[PDB]
DNA sequence: TCGGTACAGTAG
DNA sequence: AGCTACTGTACCGA
C-alpha cells in the first residue's frame, strides 16, 4: 500500500490527516478496524448462529455503506481518552526509551476492507496501542494485573494490528494522570499466531457476507468514498 | 367509544391533540399501551411468577395513575423522530399511494385501561407505525431480514395495536433519510390470532392486580385525570 | 473520634454537610455502607472474589493513589439533595422522632470502615432516607415493604449498625411526585448474620488492600497525609 | 423456584 | 477511537 493507492480509491491524502478529523472518519467507513473487530471473532456459546453484538457490527458496517456517513458519538469517557493520549504517549517514550513515530490509519491490502490505527510506531519495530481508562479504577486493574488482566476486546485490537501490518510485538500502555505516582504501565504483546489464523479465517468470511448483503439491495462496497 | 367519552372521562378534547404534546401525554397516563405491552406479556421460563421486567411495568402504570406524571425519557431518538415524521408520512404516502390520516389515540373500549397511538391509519383499512431508527444500524437490520429481524417487542406492539383497533392488518415501516437511496422499507403485518388470545387471557388479570394494588394504597384509576 | 481525626486529615467534622467538599475527602479509600454489598459478595461459582468485589477492590485502591473520586451517578444524586430538607421534615412529622444530621461515622480507630447515615434519631435509631429517582421503585417499596428492599441496601443498612453499633434503623423511601402518601418507611433491626459476615469478611478485604498498595509503594493514610 | 453474579448487548 | 455505564438475559448452586 501506498499514500498514493489510498487517492485513487477514496480522494483524500492520507498524510494531510489528524486521527479523529473528518478525512479520518471517511476513511474507515465500513472498513473492519482493530478495535470493533472483536464483534467479527465472537462466537456464540453453542451453533453456528452470529451472536447479537457482531449482526450489529455487521449491519452498523453495511450503513456506513450505504449512508456514507458515521454517526457522531458523545462522551466523558470518549473525550477523556482523547485528551490524554499525547501525554500517555509522551510518558511512554520517556520510561521506555523508544521514539515513537506517529500513523494515522494502515490497510492490510489493497481490497481496503481491513484497517488499524495504531498509537504509534516505536523505534523497535513494536506498534503501540494507548489506552488511558477514564476510569482510575481500569488502570488500577492493569497495573496490578499486567497482561492478564486484558479483556479480551483489548486482545482481539492488538493482534488484528499486528495482522494488519505483519509485525511481530505490540506495546500495550496506560496512563492516568491522576496517579500521584506509578500513573503509567506497559507490557509487550507478542504475535499470537491462534489469533492470526482466526482472522485468516474469520475476516474474509465477514467480508464475503458484507458483500452478498449489500448486492442483495444494489449497493456495492467503496460507495461510501465516491 | 367516541370523542366526547374521553372528554367526560379525562377532561381532555381529543381533537385539539397531536403527537406527542402534553395533553397526548396526559390521556396515556396508566394506560397499557402497545409500546410497553411486551412487558405485559412476558412470562418466566419456568413456573407463574410474574418476571421482573413485568413486575416493573407494573409500578410504572401504578406510579402513573397515583403521580400523575411521567418522566420524560429519550429526547434524542424523539427529537429525530419528530424532525423526519413529517417526510417519513410524505415518503410513505407517495409509495404507497394511500392516504394517511393521524390519530393521536385510540382506547380499546369504555374502561379506558388498554390503547395504543398509531402513526397513522391508512385509507385502505390498515394502522401504521413508521420508525425513523436513530441508528442506520437499526434501519439496515429491518431493511435485510425484514419480518423476522422485528424487535420481539415490535411484533409484540403490532398485533396489541390490532388487538386494541380490531382491525386486521398493519404496515411496519422504517425510514431512514441518511441511507442514500431506498431509505423507505415497509412490510405488512397480518392478525395474529396467537396474539389476540393471549391479550384477551394476561391483559385482564394485569388489570385486576393494578386495581387491587391502588386499592391496597387508597388510589383508584382515573385520578390521574382529575 | 473528632480529635483523632484531625490527627490524619487536619479536618474539623464540623464543618461538614453532606454532599460538600471536605466531606467526599474523608471517604477516600474507605469501606462505605453505601458500596459494601460488593465486599460481602459471595462467587457464582468457585470461591475466588467476584468480579463486583474486584472491581470495588480496584477503586478504593485508586481512591487510595490518587487522592479523588470521580463523581458517579449524578442525576440521582442531584434528585436526593434537592429534597433531601422535605423528606426529613415529613419523615420527622410523620415518625414523631427528630433526626439530628451526621456527617461520616467511623467504626474504629483504623478508619477503614465508615458510613454516612441520612440522620440519627431521638429513639436511638439511625435513618436511611432516599428519595428513589424513578415514582417506580417508590412503588416497589411503598407496595412491597421489607421484603423488597434490594440486597445492596439491607447490606447498606447493617453495615451502618456494625459502624455505629446500633441495634436498629428507619429505612425511608421519599416521592415528592406522589399526590399523597408519598411516604413510606420501616425499621429493620440488627442481623447478627450481617454482623458476623462483616466481622470475617471487611478484615480481610482490608488486609488485601494493604498488600495490594504495597505492591505498588503505597499506603492506605496516603490520600489525606 | 429463588437469590443472586457475570456478561452480552447497546447507548452515549 | 474514545472507555465507560448502564440494563436486562443467561447461568450457577442452594
Ligand atoms: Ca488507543
Ligand atoms: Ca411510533
Ligand atoms: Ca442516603
Amino acid at each position: 500500500m501506498t499514500p498514493d493507492i489510498i487517492l485513487q480509491r477514496t480522494g483524500i491524502d492520507v498524510r494531510a490527516v489528524e486521527q479523529g478529523d473528518d478525512a479520518w472518519h471517511k476513511l474507515r467507513l465500513g472498513v473492519i478496524t482493530a478495535s470493533e473487530v472483536h464483534n467479527v471473532i465472537a462466537k456464540p456459546r453453542s451453533g453456528k448462529k452470529w451472536p447479537d453484538m457482531k449482526m450489529s457490527y455487521f449491519h452498523t458496517l453495511l450503513a456506513e455503506v450505504c449512508t456514507g456517513v458515521a454517526p457522531e458519538v458523545n462522551a466523558k469517557a470518549l473525550a477523556w481518552g482523547k485528551q490524554y493520549e499525547n501525554d500517555a504517549r509522551t510518558l511512554f517514550e520517556f520510561t521506555s526509551g523508544v521514539n515513537v513515530t506517529e500513523s494515522p490509519i494502515i490497510y492490510r491490502d489493497e481490497s481496503m476492507r481491513t484497517a488499524c490505527s495504531p498509537d504509534g510506531l516505536c523505534s523497535d519495530g513494536n506498534g503501540l496501542e494507548l489506552k488511558c481508562p477514564f476510569t482510575s479504577r481500569d488502570f488500577m486493574k492493569f497495573r496490578l494485573g499486567g497482561f492478564e488482566a486484558i479483556k479480551s476486546a483489548y486482545m482481539a485490537q492488538v493482534q488484528y494490528s499486528m495482522w494488519v501490518t505483519r509485525k511481530n510485538a505490540w506495546y500495550f500502555a496506560n496512563y492516568d494522570p491522576r496517579m500521584k505516582r506509578e500513573g503509567l504501565h506497559y507490557v509487550v504483546i507478542e504475535r499470537d499466531e491462534k489469533y492470526m489464523a482466526s482472522f485468516d479465517e474469520i475476516v474474509p468470511e465477514f467480508i464475503e457476507k458484507m458483500d452478498e448483503a449489500l448486492a442483495e439491495i444494489g449497493f456495492v462496497f467503496g460507495e461510501q468514498w465516491r
